[PDB]
């Protein structure tokens, strides 16, 4: 009941309040820690636990065994929002504790490791279906299908009105995790920021900075210390390339960040990729959300870490 508290070992217990912290290697470990992590920022009454753990296990098995958009990044992007949650616990809502955590959980279901425009230029159904945020939009249709099944409804206590609101909260924090979409809520969120009209009682203003959060959630594997960091750009790079493969099969020039044979650019790549993507994206939320500061300052170290690789005073 409420007297069954979930607990980590101490060095986990300590470490998980860390932006930078790692998940390890133990999966049998991580439906634990994100419990955990529900427990300690929602509450142990946000969820009958029975139903949470036949959740975790069903999105578990809709995650596949794929190098980087794999059950590893979810439970990862779940705790960056956590601790994005326990540094900033006064600026949020009952549902929005509840619905993020899970929507971090669910934000890649059934990713097979291709982007938005190789199912566009390879004619995947689910192109068709959904023109713009593909995957998005699918990533989200598998979190409702699995919420429908038997025993599934964490959300079971809920309003009508309210299940409605956490759904919409959680969908429109999945469709932020597309990229193609950050560009533009991050310049919004920095015009917003620099001419003092945001306002976090605005729901759309409210809905801006939350999809920036998924942002700097999504792509928290740049705020590791740097051993995470480097060995996690293989797993990106890994599925990258798999996609230019496919590009090519399709006799298609992939863009040069899918080019296995352009692999020596990494480090350019990277430099780039922060400099465009990153930076600026933990730079807007740092400026919005003060305690996240440790995010910025990780991506700006293993920036310094690309650049020292670029100049051969490091490896990978
Ligand atoms: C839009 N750009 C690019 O998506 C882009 C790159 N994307 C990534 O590296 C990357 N993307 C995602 C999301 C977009 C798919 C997440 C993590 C990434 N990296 C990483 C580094 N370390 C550890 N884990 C991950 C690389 N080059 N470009 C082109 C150059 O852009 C300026
Ligand atoms: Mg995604
Ligand atoms: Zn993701």
């Amino acid at each position: 009941q409420g007297l069954m508290q979930f607990t980590l070992p101490v060095r986990l217990c300590k470490e998980i309040e860390l932006f930078h912290f790692d998940i390890g290697p133990f999966e049998n470990m991580w439906p634990g820690i994100f419990v955990y992590m529900v427990h300690r920022s929602c509450g142990t009454s946000c969820f009958e636990l029975e139903k949470l753990c036949r959740f975790i296990m069903s999105v578990k098995k809709n995650y596949r065994r794929v190098p980087y958009h794999n059950w590893k990044h979810a439970v990862t992007v779940a705790h960056c929002m956590y601790a994005i949650l326990q540094n900033n616990h006064t600026l949020f809502t009952d549902l929005e504790r509840k619905g993020l955590l899970i929507a971090c959980l669910c934000h890649d279901l059934d990713h097979r490791g291709f982007s938005n425009s190789y199912l566009q230029k390879f004619d995947h159904p689910l192109a068709a279906l959904y023109s713009t945020s593909t995957m998005e939009q699918h990533h989200f249709s598998q979190t409702v299908s699995i919420l429908q099944l038997e025993g599934h409804n964490i959300f079971s206590t809920l309003s009508s009105s309210e299940y409605e609101q956490v759904l919409e909260i959680i969908r429109k924090a999945i469709i932020a995790t597309d990229l193609a979409l950050y560009f533009g809520n991050r310049k919004q969120l920095e015009e917003m920021y620099q001419t003092g009209s945001l306002n976090l009682n605005n729901q759309s203003h409210r809905d801006r900075v939350i999809g920036l959060m998924m942002t700097a959630c999504d792509l928290c594997s740049v705020t590791k210390l740097w051993p995470v960091t480097k060995l996690t750009a293989n797993d990106i790079y890994a599925e990258f390339w798999a996609e230019g493969d496919e590009m090519k099969k399709l006799g298609i020039q992939p863009i040069p960040m899918m080019d296995r044979d352009k692999k020596d650019e990494v480090p350019q790549g990277q430099l780039g990729f922060y400099n465009a993507v990153a930076i600026p994206c933990y730079t807007t939320l740092t400026q919005i959300l003060p305690p996240t500061e440790p995010l910025l300052k990780a991506c700006r170290d293993n920036l310094s870490q690309w650049e020292k690789v670029i100049r051969g005073e490091e490896t990978a």
